[PDB]
C-alpha cells in the first residue's frame, strides 16, 4: 500500500491546530524523524491524529509534544499534554460511543471511539495514559506497516 511520509502530515495538522488555538497560545513540539512514514489511507492517519491533537491543544494548559517511532510492522505517535490528564477511571469509557450530539464546532474530529476503530483497521490501537507533564499520553499504534 502507499507510502506517506509522516512530519509533513503532522505539520499540515498543526498548522490548522494553530490557527483554531491560536488564541490560547499553545506550543506544539515535534519530534518526528524524517524516515517515518504511514502505509495506507491517508486520511484514516488524519482523522485519527486530528482528533488526538486537537484533543490535546484544548485540554492542555500550554504544552503538547508529540514523538514518533516505527518498528517493521508498526508506527507509534505519542502525543502529551500538561492538561488535567485523563482519570485512571475513564481511560477505557472514553472508547465506547457517547452522547456526541452536535459538538461539531468547525475543529472537532471524529471522537475517540471511531478513532480507535480506525486504528483497529490496521490491526492497531490507541493507549490512554499519563504524560510525564501529568496530563494525557495517547499511543496511536498502527499496524499491518509491512
Ligand atoms: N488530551 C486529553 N486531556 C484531557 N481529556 C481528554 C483528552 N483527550 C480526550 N479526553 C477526554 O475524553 C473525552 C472523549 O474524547 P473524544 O472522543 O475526542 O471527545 P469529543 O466527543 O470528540 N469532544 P472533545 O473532548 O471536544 O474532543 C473528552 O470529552 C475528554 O473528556
Ligand atoms: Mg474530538
Amino acid at each position: 500500500r502507499e507510502l506517506h511520509p509522516v512530519a509533513p502530515l503532522l505539520d499540515n495538522l498543526t498548522s490548522a491546530l494553530n490557527k483554531v488555538y491560536q488564541r490560547k497560545g499553545v506550543n506544539i513540539s515535534l519530534d518526528i524523524s524524517p524516515e517515518i512514514s504511514f502505509v495506507g489511507e491517508q486520511n484514516d492517519f488524519v482523522e485519527v491524529m486530528g482528533n488526538v491533537l486537537d484533543n490535546a491543544c484544548k485540554y492542555c494548559l500550554e504544552f503538547v509534544e508529540i514523538s514518533a517511532r516505527q518498528t517493521d510492522e508498526h508506527l507509534y505517535i505519542v502525543v502529551e499534554d500538561d492538561g488535567p490528564g485523563i482519570p485512571l477511571s475513564k481511560r477505557e469509557v472514553i472508547f465506547d460511543r457517547g452522547q456526541r450530539v452536535d459538538t461539531l464546532r468547525p475543529g472537532q474530529g471524529v471522537g475517540l471511539a471511531v478513532a480507535r476503530e480506525i486504528t483497529e483497521q490496521y490491526e492497531g490501537k490507541i493507549v490512554a495514559g499519563e504524560s510525564m507533564l501529568g496530563g494525557a499520553r495517547m499511543e496511536v499504534i498502527f499496524g499491518r506497516q509491512h
